[PDB]
């Protein structure tokens, strides 16, 4: 059984490295990560001092 | 990074209240509650005593 | 079995109240109605005298 | 011809109110406002001192 | 409130029987499961040595 | 012309005879049925004694 | 409130002419039709002797 | 950087035809229209005196 | 078994032309041609001389 | 990299045997056949002496 | 009242450079900008002498 | 008459770099590509010794 964790990663510098920012958190508290779907991309500009790229991913783990 | 938790909210009263009934639930249950995105809207009638709105979120939240 | 009848209800009060209008026009001409599901929603401005809510639904009931 | 603006409203008390504060700027400033479609609906949380319900709606006028 | 888990179960022999197997693992881990909805399905060929039917399901359970 | 009835079969066995049981009773109370689109699978667990598959099609039948 | 039926027009000639095709039909059996959403379009052409255009709509009726 | 506005042109003939009221009416207000992607189609039957075929296009330009 | 190919028929006259173009090409090529199903419509402003009508459709040939 | 087709299955058994009927078409024609995506089902009636399933893949195979 | 404009950005190097590029010139012309949702991403080949990526997005600014 | 392929190309590196290498291979097996639209994204992690990010194209050419 699989069962995929909803997460938003962010980076300054691009949408691939906020992708791997999310996947990271995965990481660090799952095991077994699998694979990641990309559902969403975006970019934060008024809360935030440098433009920031967003990544949402669902990311599968393996129970 | 931020995560997201799937809620159905319930209310006798209105679509909104039901949101808000699932945010109240996220907020005693997690830290950092940011946003929500409603993502469908329902109505139970056969099953209740009174017609319940119900209000589905992504309730965002920082990690 | 289940059948839906895919119905916009009108209100110059709400979505919620909107919503209403559709599912009670429903159990006027139908029995054993169990649910609704939110489809979409919208205002009516132009053709009306006051702006009017409107709420689609597919109101589900049990054959 | 009609031609539609892509606005998100806010209100501090519900759904419908946040897509009648859109609606209100439109007709502002804009000329034979026809209808609105809602397209998504939201909660802010994080950045406001009181939860925020947010109505983004298609605003559609007569050209 | 109710909120949902987002599973994806396999079988050897059927979609019907992969969504069963999201269904019991969400049984031995959750208590008051109250329903699933299918989101997806497919079927593993290439890294399994025998087709694998998957589906994915979102199960919700009340709180 | 075709017309569509949006109708949800159910099924103690599998998603395919849930389809089934819509098709049967559109085939009880139309003549001319010519098809059906699936647009929703989904399992009963709460309400019912034994697990209960829903599959929910279009059945078009020609006027 | 107004209720919506889910009509394919057909037409050996074109999409418009096929979505004419159901309005027609509606305006034969139902009153106060009010308008027409264009849902899905195809071409038919294995079972029949010429090309055949299809239009499905919602023709939405007030009651 | 292409930019686009979201238009519904009209036609009594065709939904080429509101498509190209559409497109026209662009051009009279805009330099260098480059495309137009079709994102909906509807008839209007119950405020005019002749059904009323309607396409709605985001216009690109390019800025 | 049934199998699609993506085709983007243009046309100088109209979105049904468009679709005929590309089922016209599938029958130069393909056995079996059955139907088609319309799944997008664009217009060429830019880069043609005049306006050219688009249509893509899957169409669907029988193995 | 991979490359898909989109193939519709057919079975007068089940949705999962329509499934496995597109897979075993591919399996005959291609090499290095790796997963299948569900993108559609349905139910042929009127032309068929038998109720027939059928399961509409992307058939993934790595080139 | 947050207002969008859809913009599509463009870049011989990048996703991210291209969103970049539609931003820029969103702030180039609008106060208030502060934040930007990707809908669609696309590769121009055909007619351009580079391989050009766009990502097209809709840039948010509050009123 | 343009056709479409639907390609996913892979990279160790970016999702702009897994899009350009469908594109590559596209273009040594066909004649006149002319564009590439964006239509999922994800990354394998479980089965590669680098995570590898995937970019899946429908791919264009001119018949
Ligand atoms: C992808 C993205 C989407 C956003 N959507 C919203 C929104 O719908 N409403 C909102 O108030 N703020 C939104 N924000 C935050 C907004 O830019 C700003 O930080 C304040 O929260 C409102 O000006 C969003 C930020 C990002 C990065
Ligand atoms: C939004 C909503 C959707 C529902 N969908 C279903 C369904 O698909 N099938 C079902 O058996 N009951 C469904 N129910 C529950 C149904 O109304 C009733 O309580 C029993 O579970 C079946 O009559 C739904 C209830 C709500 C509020
Ligand atoms: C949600 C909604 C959607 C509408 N869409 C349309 C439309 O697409 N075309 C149209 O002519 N009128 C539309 N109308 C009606 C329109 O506002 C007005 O009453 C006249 O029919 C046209 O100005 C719509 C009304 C509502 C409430
Ligand atoms: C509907 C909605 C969606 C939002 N989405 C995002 C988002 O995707 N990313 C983000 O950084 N902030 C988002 N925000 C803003 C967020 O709650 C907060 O104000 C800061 O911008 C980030 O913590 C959103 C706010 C709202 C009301
Ligand atoms: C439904 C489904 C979808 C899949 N999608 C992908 C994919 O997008 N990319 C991938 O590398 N492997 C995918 N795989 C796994 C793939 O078949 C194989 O096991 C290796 O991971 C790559 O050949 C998928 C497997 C299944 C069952
Ligand atoms: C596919 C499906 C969807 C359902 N969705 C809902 C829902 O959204 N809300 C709800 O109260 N009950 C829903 N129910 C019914 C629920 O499981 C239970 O019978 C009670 O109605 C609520 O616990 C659903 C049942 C099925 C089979
Ligand atoms: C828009 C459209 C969609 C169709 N889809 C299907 C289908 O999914 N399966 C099928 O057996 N026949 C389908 N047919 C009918 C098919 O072309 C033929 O008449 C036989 O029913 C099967 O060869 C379709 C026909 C049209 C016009
Ligand atoms: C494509 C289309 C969609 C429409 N949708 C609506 C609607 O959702 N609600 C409404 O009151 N009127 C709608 N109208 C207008 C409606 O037919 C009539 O003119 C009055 O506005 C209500 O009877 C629509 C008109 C068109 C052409
Ligand atoms: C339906 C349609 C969609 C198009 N989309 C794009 C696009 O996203 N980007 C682009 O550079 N050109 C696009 N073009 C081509 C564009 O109009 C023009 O020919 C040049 O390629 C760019 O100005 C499109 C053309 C059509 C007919
Ligand atoms: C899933 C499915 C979808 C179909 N859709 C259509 C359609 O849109 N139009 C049509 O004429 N026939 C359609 N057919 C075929 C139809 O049932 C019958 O065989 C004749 O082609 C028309 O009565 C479809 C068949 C199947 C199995
Ligand atoms: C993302 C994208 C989508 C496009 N779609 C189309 C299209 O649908 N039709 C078209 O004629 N050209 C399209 N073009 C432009 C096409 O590649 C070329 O420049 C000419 O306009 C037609 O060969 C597109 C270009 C891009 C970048
Ligand atoms: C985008 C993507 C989607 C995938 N989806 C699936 C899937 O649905 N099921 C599966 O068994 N493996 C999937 N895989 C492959 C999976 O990560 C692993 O390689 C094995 O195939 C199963 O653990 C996918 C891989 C990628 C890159
Ligand atoms: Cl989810
Ligand atoms: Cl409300
Ligand atoms: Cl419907
Ligand atoms: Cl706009
Ligand atoms: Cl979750
Ligand atoms: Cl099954
Ligand atoms: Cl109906
Ligand atoms: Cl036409
Ligand atoms: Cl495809
Ligand atoms: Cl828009
Ligand atoms: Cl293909
Ligand atoms: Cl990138
Ligand atoms: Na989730
Ligand atoms: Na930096
Ligand atoms: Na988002
Ligand atoms: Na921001
Ligand atoms: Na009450
Ligand atoms: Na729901
Ligand atoms: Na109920
Ligand atoms: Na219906
Ligand atoms: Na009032
Ligand atoms: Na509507
Ligand atoms: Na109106
Ligand atoms: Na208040
Ligand atoms: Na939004
Ligand atoms: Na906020
Ligand atoms: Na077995
Ligand atoms: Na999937
Ligand atoms: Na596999
Ligand atoms: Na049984
Ligand atoms: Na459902
Ligand atoms: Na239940
Ligand atoms: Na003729
Ligand atoms: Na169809
Ligand atoms: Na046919
Ligand atoms: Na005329
Ligand atoms: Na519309
Ligand atoms: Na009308
Ligand atoms: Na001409
Ligand atoms: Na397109
Ligand atoms: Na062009
Ligand atoms: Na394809
Ligand atoms: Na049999
Ligand atoms: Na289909
Ligand atoms: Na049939
Ligand atoms: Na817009
Ligand atoms: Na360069
Ligand atoms: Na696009
Ligand atoms: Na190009
Ligand atoms: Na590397
Ligand atoms: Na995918
Ligand atoms: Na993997």
């Amino acid at each position: 059984v699989f069962k995929k964790v909803l997460l938003t990663g962010t980076s300054e510098e691009s949408f691939t490295a906020a992708a791997d920012d999310a996947i990271d958190r995965a990481e660090d508290t799952l095991d077994n990560v699998v694979w990641a779907e990309v559902v969403d991309q975006g970019v934060a500009i008024g809360a935030v001092e440098e433009r920031t790229y967003q990544t949402e991913v669902q990311v599968a783990f393996e129970l």
